[PDB]
């Protein structure tokens, strides 16, 4: 089989590199980005750690013709979008344009505003189940993985599912004064916006990070968690009948927060642009040039996440709470793929739903066609290739 | 008599509105900027003011021909530069190409380097003692005024200056989260790097802000006072015979410690320009940009300053402790000339070293030619005009 792959990021170098290591369903891997210096790196690496070869080829994922040119080039059978979100809408069009296969981790964003939505890529419903193909909406591990937890849980453990609560530890140390997950620009947009969540039916707005418990992370220990909203609480309360109260934590360290507070308010995480001597600059933007970009991180990157879902829930007319959680160790990351277990958290699960849909394991033929979040299709095969791929799970009952 | 001015700066507007409080001096103050916008605001202002009226024309100063060419077309007796230290090189040459008086209130600083030095200044003594002129270096308040009252201390209150404590505290509140005292391209360059500190002959050096004593400020109260290099010092161990010990202290807060230690460890103190989409920017002056600049915020700002020297010392066989000081409210600043206290505190003097020059107070006949240090000239009548000016000083013995 073959297929397309846009985005060197460092979850980009997890995404090829985990096709590489599947290779009795990955024969061709085309890997496609901005700046091709990234592209050989992973390359290079690949064939350094024995995975076998990949066609580089770059574009500019902003122009949807040349995707078209690129898609029809190599007719492959999905495209992983792993660029940024602002490149969601521009990739999912020349997949409909070519009647292709979509998926992607993030939710649809536009530079000039920070808010996050399904709805613009929702919209492609009827145009897909038209042009008999299957858009994967957020297959990442928070959103996508966890989706599938929730999912899980529904199938073989709830009856109803109560209450849900997404917990994000990443008790990592990448042993440099201050440094990001992922991409500063869209981190640092993401936490620092107004905080959000369901109960009772209407979403509660809180200012950002107001709200914070401490919660113990199995095989870390006890963190303050702060209350975010997140992309999956919007598909997942639509799509998970029952729900009474939906929320999103995720842990942050004094370290952390002090430096976020103090850029913020220089005006360092700006989405406008300013001028100066001249040239119009966008903060935020300037602020992922100076920040060390995470890939260099990871080969001294220590510590573990635990990324998971908390549900209070009814099954036969009697109470029980699921916690269902992924560990994952920075160096054991680093030693499989050379990144570091944010980049790997996120790849690995994309790779999956690309297995998943290249073995038509899910499909447009034998269920419904178009665009889907993670929660709607068949998750128990999905899984099973998580387990398989590298981030095992537990599930406990209390 | 007719004098131009270098600089619209929060200082700069102090410099000029003070000479038009004078107009029995200061009959043609010109004032010459890279921004027009600046010159006529200050201008418009001084004549909202009541001050009289004053020339506003632009000029590059770091272009020497232009100077001469500005210089001439005026034939001032004596040039402000209250500019960017970097413009005092190309300003003191222009001054000797026309044979005319220059007073600064800051040491030489190559924009690529975060050295302070005077020995670059220093050079021009031969050149001026031949030229006939005088070039009157650092007189702000520090440096300026305190080397001013060392220099009146070792007259008339000690026969040998043991120890020289030289001590700043801004207890202002600016009701902005993080903003600085002056340009915060230059301030935020000075406080960053490696204190420094004279004492038994041998300098010795420390961690930015190492060292750090309680002291209390009359009119203020006890504060954290963070030992710094400071310019003065250079010139004062040359000048005073006798030091054993010569110390610089600032006091800081904790919020403005923090801010300062965030924006240092993402590089946004950086004086290495770097690429940044094709353009090359360098982000402490992006810094510049980006913060408010300091004079808008005078409108608001509440507090106090003082700033003075604490000297021990012998006196006919016996000890003494002398402190020299001045408290500046930041308010009654603002009402008097439109500025904040730390404006105010560097204009006024640098007007008054003026008015020393144009009244011949100062003069390189009846006393060597050249290029000097404030506390080798006479302070009796600089001091007396301080008070005369707003900044009247307590004298306290122990
Ligand atoms: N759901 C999850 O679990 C999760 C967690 C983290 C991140 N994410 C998502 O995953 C992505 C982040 O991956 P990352 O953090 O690795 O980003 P990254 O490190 O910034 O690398 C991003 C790649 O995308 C390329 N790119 C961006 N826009 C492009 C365009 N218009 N045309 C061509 N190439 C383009 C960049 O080119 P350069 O080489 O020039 O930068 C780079 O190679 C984002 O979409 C983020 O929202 C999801
Ligand atoms: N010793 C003391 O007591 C003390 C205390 C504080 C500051 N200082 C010194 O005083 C000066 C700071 O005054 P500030 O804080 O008011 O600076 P500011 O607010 O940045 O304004 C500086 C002025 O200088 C102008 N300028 C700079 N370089 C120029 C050039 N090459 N050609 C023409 N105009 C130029 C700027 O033009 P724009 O309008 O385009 O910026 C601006 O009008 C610095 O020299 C600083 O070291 C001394």
């Amino acid at each position: 089989h073959t297929v397309l792959q846009i985005g060197a990021g460092g979850v980009g170098s997890v995404v090829a590199h985990k096709m590489g290591m599947n290779r009795d369903v990955f024969k061709n891997i085309i890997l496609a980005s901005r700046s091709l210096d990234k592209c050989y790196a992973i390359k290079e690496s690949m064939l350094k750690k024995g995975l076998g070869e990949i066609g580089v080829e770059q574009v500019d994922a902003d122009d949807t013709q040349a995707l078209v040119a690129l898609i029809q080039k190599y007719k492959p059978k999905v495209v992983i979008n792993v660029a940024l979100p602002y490149q969601d809408l521009t990739i999912m069009q020349a997949c409909l344009e070519t009647k292709t296969h979509y998926i992607d981790t993030a939710n649809y964003e536009h530079p000039d505003l920070a808010k996050f939505e399904y709805k613009e890529q929702w919209a492609f419903d009827r145009a897909y189940k038209e042009a008999r193909i299957l858009g994967v909406l957020g297959a990442g591990f928070d959103p996508g993985v966890t989706n599938a937890y929730v999912a899980h849980a529904q199938r073989h453990h709830f009856d109803t599912i109560h209450t849900l609560d997404i917990l994000d530890c990443n008790a990592g140390d990448h042993k440099r004064p201050f440094a990001t997950n992922f991409n500063p620009e869209i981190n640092l947009r993401e936490v620092s916006s107004k905080g959000r969540y369901y109960e009772n039916g209407k979403w509660i707005e809180t200012k950002p990070l107001e709200i914070k418990q401490v919660w113990a992370y199995p095989q870390i220990g006890e963190m303050d968690s702060y209350l975010l909203y997140h992309e999956e609480l919007e598909s997942l309360v639509k799509n998970i009948k029952g729900l009474r109260r939906a929320r999103f934590f995720m842990t942050f360290s004094q370290n952390y927060l002090t430096h976020m507070k103090c850029l913020e308010n220089v005006g360092m995480l700006g989405i406008k642009e300013i001028e100066h001597q001249g040239v119009k600059i966008v903060p935020i933007q300037f602020l992922k040039t100076l920040l060390p970009d995470p890939a260099t991180l990871a080969k001294d990157t220590t510590g573990k996440t635990n990324i998971g879902c908390y549900m209070t829930g009814i099954k036969n007319n009697q109470d029980k709470t699921l916690y269902i959680y992924n560990v994952c160790d920075h160096k054991k990351c680093y030693e499989e793929v050379g990144s570091q277990a944010i980049s790997y958290t996120t790849g690995v699960p994309a790779m999956c739903a690309a297995k998943m849909i290249c073995n038509d394991t899910w499909s447009a033929d034998h269920f419904r066609a178009g665009v889907f979040n993670i929660e709607e299709l068949n998750t128990d095969p999905f899984m099973e290739e998580l387990i398989k791929q590298g981030l095992p799970y537990e599930v406990i009952e209390r």
